[PDB]
């Protein structure tokens, strides 16, 4: 581990990833007697308890090659199963801000990292593991929270700009965009690691007009995250 | 209108079970009430019949991506919206057995030609079945006291271009078996809007020597499994 | 061995006559003297008989280039090495009428899949029928007088892709006319060492309307090339 | 911007940026009057005072995706200069560790970001500006540093592995490797912004190994920096 | 014309081009009345008459973006039938040096030129006329030379390394390697011009310890090339 | 060598490279003692001396895969430092004709000759060698001549229509466009030759045209020609 600088022992089997060091801190105060294992680089790793089960909440900042860095050390120190909680952007109009989306596949555009792991220009489908993704379902509804199942498109290029952007990727089964999730997917395929996605509505690019306040989203984070906890800890 | 599936509109159902070989469709559609032959144009056999209260057709694609893609095409446009892809296939991993069924999450493919053509550029967009009716199929399978594997296949449009670390190279990418025609029902069901899902006869073990299996245990595995697929469709 | 074309060694002749529907290999098996259905798995019906102190067999290849490498695959592991694709087309130019023939020269084609499984990069190699072989053909086709044009053709993996300048894209390629098989077909004969060439009748013409030709004018066409093919590979 | 959210004034034309928000607080003890200007995300941004001139310090994150984010938001905020100073492993055997590597282009694997920007797969010349550059080898040629001027490759997964890593890239004129030059110099290219990069040598791929000092590579890092603020002053 | 400086009626309907300009002014001593039309940029082309027939024998230089200017131009000064006269090496051993291989069609690596004319990376039929093919076969034939039919692969670099270009290629279908062919059949068949080819055999990849003399190589250009104009004159 | 005949010995470690023989001949007059050490296939070789040092000039014909042939022949009879001297076109409205552009980088799309010499798609760093780019500027600084640094963008295809062609170019960074500069650099960097690139403008396809003299661009020749040959004997 040259960026997170954890322990042995400290960091847990189970990981809940996010991509803020600001949320991973936030929802650490979900867990029971939290404790700070990594903090290098910003990338903040907390280590605590959730229903008597020992989990994480690691940071893995925005992109492919670093949620690329964090996963492969974060495995190297123990991690095997995660589950990244995000945010992600809408590309159908029926879906409100504030719910969320369990992704169930990620689109994504060859080249660079995936190249550089799977040696040539294959599309390698980047899902995620089966059954915990149904988990999260049953989770989720149980705690009845709205939620759609669909693909997204991890785009490595926040600003650049595509005027056929929504219809593109929407009429190619993608419900939403992020960045992290195809990265996650295919490395958790090639490495033998349990992982999933849920993400947090928090923008539709198919309706540049809707708008959701401050402590509403933080709402919706806090309430997403318990859903995410009960399935790490199922 | 369609040139190679000539049955009429009103003679394809709305959920259509697409099988490779069509002796195997013939086979199946004894498993339907009052099965009709819709179609045999072009060997692509199509049957329409009863099962479970729903009207069902099993529909054959013949080998191969641009085979199934016209066929889906066709049956879509005489109605068809929902398709469940029942296949064989080769086992990439030591531990399935043969005639055991794997249900398919996805499919790992190279890009190309069929891809090309209908996306436009060469982005890998996630092949994928419909969420919904996969988990039917596993309930299904369950129900029926199945042996079944769920993981993601490599769709292959060449069985016989050589590879020396083929088996190791897929397995080691996620894949758990090898079939030709998932990837391009997935990623042209999703562009198209239909619901589709497959489930797979493990008929072959690439990663575990040449074990074998009686005709008729193979037959029967395909016949169950035929049975599980048909009360997906209907349910 | 062979698990899709169930024919024996010795059941298949060194030169065959293939093409796409099992409907037009049933109906061209008639010229033949004492043919023989020597395979009918999966459907791909292959028929064995004689012409011209020649023996020779007719075999369906099914739609796609993925189903006819597996189909030349095959025929090849049972002693064929001289195949020459009879199919049909859509002519991508004005001048060209139904029912005519084009002698295909090369293919021209989307890299990606089995090209790359085959080749094992994207190189883009010479996709060329046997010059003695089509030489040959036009000889036949002339010497039965018969009309025909000589040039290039796309070979399309997705027949319902959408591409709103299609035929001037392909046209201005130096493309006669489009199908399915041809590139497969020439590319991997040149890998594997086999003598292949193809003859198209031309059914549609995507450059001009929608003229057309009735169903016997068709059948005639078919037939009338069938023979002049027949005589190229026995010649 | 949604990431950086500094307010408009509060970021300088003249930028330099780092990839760890650790040596962003550290280096921003160099500024006159260092004032934070947006913690959001843990991109860490300080502006202050420099030769009398205003500049900021920021923080990138690892990978393409991150650093081009960061960028075009500095950008939206009013930066037009960037330096970016980071840490990297040499590919040839006669740089020592603590040297650094003033980037004169960079190679990299065609990838999704490139792709989104550059709407096909030419590969565009991806340069520093040649002006910028050579002031700063003179601001580390007065301040008698060791460096060497040179090509590096971007790479976009740390941990992917390539057996012939080393011959392959050093064969291809890079001196050494790293994650973000590739897309800030294109980037900036495509936008108009002025770019540079200088490196500060934390490890040799191609040499067993050096004997060093957490302290010596503590200097050698300050002493750069300096450099830099020179350069970004000049 | 930028490059070549004919004026209007001086270029001929039916061109052979070659690739040295030593060999076109060579062959036009084959002519009557030549007249020099051209030689700027070294490019030299001369027009007189075979068989009563005018034509002209241009040069084309080295490589695809050379021959595909020259080419362009010729056209644009009234040519529209090429027929290149070049040299090749074999790539199967049972040819031998000075024996002719008239070209079927030409393999080639995607990119450069090709997609630039394309502007995609569809591999196009590169094949010559059939016509003007079948012309020529007659003709070697007619002269009682030594040809092959078959196809070749079009090289851009011809230093390059590749420990198995011989197997490669030559499974591939190809059995000689030149430089110019697929360009020009590619561009022939996008602009409607008349294209074929004959190469001398002049190495034999397959075997490399054969060798013919300077006169018995001279020889066999001036009989090819005799050949060759009785079709261009056809 | 089987393209430049010359004699070992015959060709200098420092070589002027120019695409045209007729250039190629009129500046072997800025030398002392020229002697023509190459005639084959038109591409003519001068060595004499200048400024006390032994100086070849040499012609490399049209495109990359012909300048390619050239560097690698003139490399195995000695030659290590080149520099290309020739034309090009300006990609933006405010450099006049007769004026220089040192080239810093080259822009170029994916094509067979990147692919046979790297074996992959890799966008390698195009860069000529910075000390000697540097010299140039220092050279053409002392003779006061108008020049600009910038990238450039390497075509394959002279002729090849696209509609937005100085647009796209320009908005990549590209000052300007010619053929062989992205294949002299790229080879150098694989080979380890010290290259670099000057260009003379004569046209500018972002505006209408200037009024300049066949006899201005024949001055603007030979004065960039001396500060080449300064450079190359610096």
């Amino acid at each position: 581990p040259v960026h997170i600088l954890a322990k042995k022992g400290e960091v847990a089997e189970r990981v809940l990833v996010v991509g803020d060091p600001g949320r991973a801190r936030l929802l650490s105060t979900l867990l029971q007697n939290p404790k700070l294992t990594n903090e290098n680089r910003g990338f903040l790793v907390y280590t605590g308890k959730y229903n008597g089960e020992t989990v994480s909440i690691a940071t893995h900042g925005i992109g492919g090659p670093s949620i690329a860095i964090v996963l492969e050390e974060l495995a190297m120190l123990g991690a095997n199963v995660f589950i990244r909680y995000g945010t992600t952007g809408a590309l159908v109009p029926y879906i409100n801000l504030g719910e969320y989306i369990i992704v169930t596949g990620a689109s994504y555009n060859q080249g660079g990292l995936f190249y550089q792991y799977l040696r040539d220009n294959a599309c390698v489908a980047s899902t995620p593991d089966f059954e915990l993704t149904n988990k999260l379902v049953t989770s989720f509804s149980k705690r009845n929270l709205k939620y759609y199942v669909g693909n997204v498109f991890s785009s490595d290029a926040f600003y650049a700009e595509d005027e056929e952007f929504v219809k593109k990727w929407s009429s190619r089964g993608n419900i939403a965009v992020e960045m992290e999730c195809a990265t996650l997917f295919t490395l958790s395929k090639v490495k033998g690691w349990k992982s999933a996605t849920v993400l947090v509505v928090s923008d539709n690019l198919a309706k540049g007009g809707i708008w959701i306040t401050k402590e509403e989203l933080e709402k919706s984070v806090m309430d997403g995250a318990k859903a995410v906890l009960d399935t790490l800890t199922s």
